[PDB]
Formats: C-alpha cells, structure tokens, sequence
C-alpha cells in the first residue's frame, strides 16, 4: 500500500 | 506541505 499527499 | 505512509 502506498499513500502521498501534496499542498 | 507533504505526507508520505507505506506499509
């Protein structure tokens, strides 16, 4: 499982 | 900002 968040 | 989880 893989997971990215960017702001 | 930024988050990165692997598992």
């Amino acid at each position: 499982n893989f997971l990215v968040h960017s702001s």
